[PDB]
């Protein structure tokens, strides 16, 4: 009767059937653009040769010009349009071409000029310039974050606050945790991340609206966007010549300043020749300290709260604050002022509102009854939305500064809390910030912080897109995410805690951070993760303010090892590991440093082990999908059956939990790498009892894993265990009887091969055939995929049947984050292997990647693989090329090492292994590097091809002295050091 | 420094302040109203002599003349406007009396013309007309809530779809449980039910947006909404002559219908002299399959479906699915389609678009760029926006009518479920509303059915606004709430299960229900809950599909023996003692109903019982604030604690549970009306064994509560037994030592009078002492409070400091539900205690109490009371006098109880026990009442004053004839009977 037709079984493409239709009368080029003319899908009007794909018929049909001549043709006949010759005609099926007439003409022309540029471009350093009226490429494109500074003051991870900037100044702000200050919207839209009228604001003259900072109209002549480091700034000029400019950034935290400050200034300069009477109301909406009852109880958020106006010393209105009834709402206190800066002249807002209804009475948002007439009314109840306003007369050819304060004050950061500890840090506040200049040197003092933050490590290459992405772009999101975790973003919006194997970011971020003097901060995190570990070696899952989920994944510990070792090779200090540091179990105890570490080892190398020795996956590992075993359990529930274990079969401390529980290969190689970690560090340490036996026990291991886990093809991911008659025996190579694709024996895991060859086990032959596999069967058109298809049904009868369709996610995305690791592993292995032609290949690989995880390639296609040009996101789809949210993700962090990595440098006992591997189609390589006492220019020349140090001719030069030895010293010198290699 | 001053902090308000400078000037009447004209308070402009509180100045200053004259004066000068001599002036505070301009008269004079009716008007029949353009007196106030009909299929309580609908059309939609067909919006305005799409449409002319069924602009001259019984009608007129008219409702269920939908119908007449051209474009959201992902994973809700089009048996589009991967996603199925009928010809939408960001383009919601050029591309991704689009020419005096139907299939109601099931179901749905008429003949079913429904009890006063609202309105909530409980309406969003002691619902329902021929539904719902109680007699506190929270309030199950009790004196049927019901306890474990009333008894009166034999409060009662034993225990629990307690001492069931656990009196009340029940329906059924055991423990147990729970001047509402030296004993009368009011010697507890005397319990001297209280200190202007200021950090040794401010929920609101209760007691006491002027005392408080919940006196003074003026609301605030939604609570249900009282009904063992209570201002009360054989017209005369049957002279006849018995017999004859009773 009736049928359904969804949008991936619908047969053909617009496009398609443009080409079907016209293919041969007209040119269609390399990209055109369409759209079915009827719901039916008969008919189609379209665009031909197009520089790349974008929305043209959709901007088109905005045009009422356009879409009113179109009507002449279309639903009945199919149409093309095609320049020739610089001018526009439309091609009909029947053959005929018709000259439109010369309106059309105009706004066709006008539509294809910039297509080009219709998702904004990059400075040369690397700020994207948006235009406002252009369509968005995908929800996270078009998106800032912006970060304070707590560095030099306590709890750093847990107090920074953080924003989302989109191209409008939309989204919202956060203090410590999921705190609010402006309203984060958790709706249907990944477009909606805050209240609408966060950062919003309206001008009047002669008592009408003549401006909204998000309604762009005829009266707007130009309007665009710039997301820099830290900073977004928006300008807009309207037809009477008023030009505006909007400058969002978070305070740097001073003493005495409240723990949340995002600064707005807005710049009314008038650029006619008569002088205007303008007002302005700034908007925004407090977020509720109520957040669940948003969902379960609205009116509780609202009837728990009242607005409050502030007073400045001289008896002037300021501001308002959300005034909250129940005590664990009065915890932080939420704040927003505004300064109109008029020539000589300094004033407070005039008037206020404090009720949505009554701000927009019988209007809408966008033109709201009541915002040229403020009521003063102080809202007995929530939400928290204001409207300030002020009036100001503006000279020809002069300015107005509108500055306004939004934040939060918090028991967080202040003992003896109350609101009036917000009113002494609020007055701080606006006494530093009372003369003009003051913001301006703030902003500069931030864009001087990052600058100087990337001077760690600067390419300088003829791309300068490349360049800026890697020098600013990519070094600010690391440091984002070393404060920030997973925590926050565009479409990251519920309450997250710190994952305890996210101690990766500090794997990239520490080098920076030592680099500006900031070593400290760097043990401290150290420290705090190992607090955050068990007296018996497992980890609390998540942290923030306490830890939790203890032991419940089996491979968090492990990663605290690289962690160290990162630390101390680096700097040669080897006194953290005499720290004496909080136990996780608590009570009062500490442990030194040194033996967590070592009881992390012992954890996973012989208690917390399967039959065949190797780590058990207990709920899951870094793999939330492989939940094998649907009895498992944590550390804490381990714990006690191990010590009923031991009283009751007489064993020793140490011995392994009896199980059956499947084991993890992945962890294996963790581990193995851990244990040589520890012994590395305990040789610097001069610890020989502890080097020895981590020396042999890393040889054990090793050989636990060639004997177990190497399966024909690959190493396994997972040895099962509970089925004794050999049912199920090992998932993750051939023959392992899983795979849910008939044309692929065996299901084959990216992280197998990556973190074999990370933990030196591979051999080079098993790296061979693994990259075959790889190649035949993980590496799809838009990069490695994680794991080929399994069906797990038959071993993990709890298994979740799939969420995703094809592309999504676990239905066969290319995990960025594990696409990178694979690509550490191709590296390290590039640089070693003796085959030349397996290390070409290699690298070839490598780069294939690395261009497909790049941001600032996202320019290269946008409309197609949508992401972010500034900022990493987390997956490709598979099926369709784009790149997808969320923002914050291993990929940024493991990109960082892995161009590092390629650019040859490693640290390594006695200074930096110097290797470097270098696109065959590059002749030159030039970067510089900051040492703690020191500082280098690396120079790298070599004919096109493929050349590395293993299997080339090459010479390296010191300071002007030809070396043999790769391995450059780590200079104290305080002078920079000059080595130049040249590939024969 | 910085001084905070808050919204209640502040000392004057703007009226005042208006009097204070301007009220010997001019005469400011009983209403004025003013505004602050600065944030520092100091100045105000007002208006004098309104007929009612209303934000006049507040529209005044939406006006362009009136607002630019008043910028001559304010903000630096105080004014009033006045009007003398039917022409305005304004008034200065140097005394200056300056007539207006001719232009700001007008102005002023059509604003304030009709003031009064600003919060819209009544009809006859009870229907709100409201102007779309005037302000709300508050969030609840302008909603309309809609109901389905699934009475003669599966599981109406889970299944009867309901939606609620604003003024414009506004909210949601939903099918089973929280099932979102429409999309809910959480948010934080109260006022935001839903997406704002939702049931909103646009007309365009020659390419452009003529209207938008959501924007009232210049070129609307007349909008207004008008909410009736089940249906929301909206008419909107344009300039250009185009009469526009929504209904909207909810199809009542037939067998092969979709699980639930949803009509709007929209008619469009050209009233012109030309015809015009025209297209719709009629827009939503589906509600996300994924609801808890809004807060925890917005992306995921958006990857994990697809848009998918319907196309007919001749392949024509008919409208719109959301596609799901997921197979939990897939177990309901949503459509909207829609039909246009244009004169003889019908047609389906010939574009459609399921983007929204495509839709809206560089536009906003109410101006979407893209609205009148859909783009017919299915989304491969969510969320489920959809638009459809159809031109039609509409020739002068003509209409166009489209008809649109939403909703969703679902395996709830269908085996071997598949979307092929709901293509099934939209196919016989479109078939069977073919035919124009179709639509008109459904909506005139339902009106009939609700108005057939109502005549169990009619009112014909001289006051039609009070008819109506009891005939209608209050009728047609009653049977809302038996459906929905308290899951649904404009603030109640979030999933919410039935609450067993809810049963209450069913107290007022259940005679409307049997007199339209549905016996059996209430009989299968008294079952139903049956089925939600232990074998030892607690019950689950919720259910939906299935049962939770077992024996977690102690009052649950003693609120099924009053349904049984009505049911059972009403009907006589006492054949529903011995249906065998599944137990809650599972194992496919039956019981007869008559061994689990007994068992629910035992458990209250025997098992569950503390230290004074009166059932323990366990975690709390029907007060949820009642905390105050911290180390409470469930049913389950409490079952195992029992066995193993009779196991070590020897005992046997039916002796104590031995506890220093706290006793709750009110639940001994509840106890004992239960086993005055249980005995009379016992005597019913002839069970002399089971009428004699009750009898005595009735006896019994009204001792316990007298000797132990009467306390100087009032029953106490928890007895204390944890105190052994006597520091705490009672918490609810004089002396418990526990009040938070220095004024204050005890709490009192509403509740603890209401079921006193519910409970026959309370003797006339103790009801006479208990009034006093209650008149002294629970009584305040705006009704009676449910508890007096209690300190129970005293013995909750530390439970949650307070939440609300004063006048707020529990800090001192009055909750009209609890209000109704105790109205009960006033009433069942004011029939029967000997002194009349208690009686006569009692009936004053009583009709007060009910003056201020009566839903249509909400009208009265609307902006002050705001409310509803349909539906009742849950409390008043007593700071205010604001009534505070939700909607649905157990108000309407006891007001129905009430009002039918106070006229007089009563159903007891041998008829009608007829005892009508008038105010003392009433001369005449008549009234229809319908029986399952019989009918009855009932007239009441008296002078003006307080008569009762108790204490003054009347004639009472029946069918002419005089008689002395008061008892009117339950006739079965089939005829209309006549009673008339005559006060002297
Ligand atoms: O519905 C039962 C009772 O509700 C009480 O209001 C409660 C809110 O509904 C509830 O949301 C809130 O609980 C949380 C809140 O959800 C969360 O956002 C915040 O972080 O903490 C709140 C702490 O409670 O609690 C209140 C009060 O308990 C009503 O007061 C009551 O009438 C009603 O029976
Ligand atoms: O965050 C860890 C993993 O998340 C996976 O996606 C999960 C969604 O975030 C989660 O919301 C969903 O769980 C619910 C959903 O919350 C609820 O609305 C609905 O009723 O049921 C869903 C069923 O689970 O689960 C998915 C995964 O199943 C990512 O897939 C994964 O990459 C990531 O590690
Ligand atoms: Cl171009
Ligand atoms: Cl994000
Ligand atoms: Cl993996
Ligand atoms: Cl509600
Ligand atoms: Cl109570």
């Amino acid at each position: 009767m009736i049928t359904k037709v969804t949008a991936r079984n619908n047969k053909i493409t617009p496009v398609e059937l443009l080409n079907q239709k016209f293919g041969n009368k007209i040119n269609l080029g390399n990209f055109a653009d369409a759209v079915f003319t009827d719901a039916a899908f008969k008919n189609v009007a379209g665009i031909a040769n197009l520089p790349m794909k974008a929305p043209v018929m959709q901007v088109l049909m905005e045009n009422s010009i356009v879409s009113k001549y179109l009507k002449q043709f279309v639903p009945d006949r199919s149409v093309s349009f095609v320049e020739e010759g610089q001018k526009f005609y439309i091609v009909l099926e029947d053959g005929q071409k018709i000259e439109v007439p010369e309106d059309v003409n105009k706004a066709l022309k006008a539509t294809v000029s910039d297509v080009k540029h219709w998702a904004g471009y990059l400075t040369e350093d690397g700020e994207h310039v948006i235009d406002l009226l252009k369509p968005a490429p995908g929800p996270h494109f078009y998106v800032n974050l912006l970060i304070g500074n707590r560095l030099g003051f306590k709890r750093t991870l847990q107090t920074t606050p953080k924003s989302v900037v989109d191209r409008f100044g939309r989204g919202s702000f956060r203090s410590h945790a999921a705190t609010q200050v402006l309203a984060t919207r958790f709706d249907m839209r990944q477009e909606e991340n805050g209240f609408p009228a966060n950062r919003q604001f309206y001008l009047y003259e002669d008592g009408k609206q003549i401006f909204y900072s998000a309604l762009i109209d005829d009266n707007i002549v130009e309007a665009t966007s710039k997301h820099s480091s830290n900073r977004t700034v928006i300008k807009y000029k309207t037809a009477s010549n008023l030009e505006i400019t909007r400058t969002i950034f978070l305070v740097p935290h001073k003493k005495g300043f409240p723990l949340a400050t995002e600064l707005q200034r807005i710049e009314i300069k008038n650029a006619s020749d008569k002088a205007r009477n303008l007002s302005i109301t700034y908007t925004g909406m407090f977020g509720t300290g109520a957040v669940h009852a948003i969902f379960e109880d609205v009116t509780y958020t609202n009837v728990i709260m009242q607005s409050a106006a502030l007073y400045n010393d001289k008896g002037e209105f300021i501001g308002i604050t959300p005034d909250y009834y129940p005590e664990e709402f009065k915890q932080d206190t939420r704040f927003v002022t505004m300064i109109v800066r008029n020539g000589d002249e300094k004033s407070f807002p005039q008037s206020f509102s404090t009720d949505y209804n009554d701000f927009v009475g019988t209007g809408t948002l966008e033109h709201p009854a009541g915002g040229s007439n403020l009521n003063n009314k102080l809202n007995r109840k929530g939400p928290g939305f204001f409207a300030l306003g002020a009036p100001f007369t503006v000279e020809p050819g002069k300015t107005v500064i509108i500055d306004t304060f939004t934040g939060l004050s918090s028991s967080k950061d202040n003992e003896n809390y109350s609101d009036a500890v917000m009113l002494r840090e609020l007055d701080n506040l606006l006494r530093y910030f009372e003369k003009s200049e003051s913001v301006e040197e703030t902003l500069n003092e931030i864009i001087n912080f990052h600058e100087n933050y990337g001077k760690y490590f600067q390419f300088n290459t003829g791309n300068k897109l490349f360049d800026s992405g890697f020098n600013r772009n990519l070094a600010f999101q690391v440091l984002y995410q070393t404060f920030m975790s997973r925590s926050f973003g565009q479409t990251q919006k519920g309450y997250r805690e710190i994952g305890f194997r996210e101690i990766q970011d500090l794997f990239a971020s520490m080098y920076y951070f030592i680099n500006i003097g900031y070593q400290d901060f760097v043990k401290e995190l150290l420290f705090e993760w190992t607090a955050n570990v068990y007296k018996m070696g497992y980890a609390n899952h998540n942290f923030y303010w306490v830890g939790k989920q203890p032991g419940l994944y089996s491979d968090d510990s492990l990663w605290l090892l690289q962690a160290y070792y990162r630390y101390i090779i680096y700097t040669k200090d080897t006194s953290v590991l005499n720290e004496e540091v909080p136990v996780a179990d608590g009570n009062n105890e500490k442990r030194a440093v040194r033996e967590t570490l070592k009881a992390i080892i012992q954890y996973s190398a012989s208690i917390s082990v399967g039959d065949h020795g190797l780590p058990l996956l207990d709920l899951a590992d870094w793999n939330d999908s492989l939940k094998i075993d649907s009895n498992s359990i944590d550390g804490a529930t381990k714990e006690k059956l191990y010590y009923e274990q031991l009283k009751k079969t007489n064993g020793k401390y140490g011995d392994r939990f009896m199980s059956d529980y499947s084991e993890s290969v992945m962890n294996a190689f963790l581990l193995k790498l851990a244990i040589d970690h520890l012994a590395e560090i305990a040789t610097l340490d001069n610890d020989t009892q502890l080097a020895q036996q981590m020396s042999e026990l890393s040889k054990e291991v090793t050989d636990r894993i060639q004997k177990h886990a190497w399966k024909e093809n690959f190493f396994a991911r997972v040895l099962i265990n509970r089925y004794k008659d050999g049912s199920y025996t090992y998932l993750g190579a051939k023959g392992d009887k899983l795979s849910a694709d008939p044309n692929i024996d065996g299901v084959y895991f990216l992280n197998s091969f990556a973190w074999s060859v990370l933990s030196d086990v591979a051999t080079d032959e098993q790296i061979a055939i693994m990259v075959d596999v790889i190649k035949k069967h993980l590496l799809t058109p838009y990069g490695l995929r994680l794991v080929t298809p399994a069906d797990l049904n038959k071993i993990a009868n709890d298994t979740a049947t799939g969420h995703y369709f094809f592309g999504d996610r676990e239905n066969g995305a290319v995990f960025k984050h594990a696409s990178m690791m694979a690509v550490a592993a191709l590296i390290k292995a590039a640089k070693k292997v003796k085959d030349n032609e397996l290390a070409k290949e290699m690298a070839r690989i490598a780069y294939f990647m690395i261009d497909l995880v790049l941001p600032y390639k996202n320019l290269e296609n946008p409309f197609q693989v949508a992401g972010n040009p500034r900022i990493s996101t987390q997956y490709i789809n598979t099926d369709t090329g784009e790149n997808i949210g969320p923002l914050l993700s291993g990929t940024a962090t493991w990109l960082n090492l892995n161009l590092i990595s390629l650019a040859g440098i490693e640290y390594t006992r006695d200074g930096i292994s110097f290797n470097p591997i270098l696109r065959e189609e590059e002749t030159q390589l030039n970067f510089t590097l900051k040492a703690p006492k020191s500082s280098y220019k690396f120079s790298i020349t070599k004919p096109v091809g493929f050349a590395r140090m293993e299997s080339s001719e090459y010479e390296l030069f010191v300071d002007g002295q030809k070396i043999d030895n790769t391995v450059i010293p780590m200079y104290t010198d305080e002078k920079e050091h000059i080595v130049t290699l040249k590939f024969k």
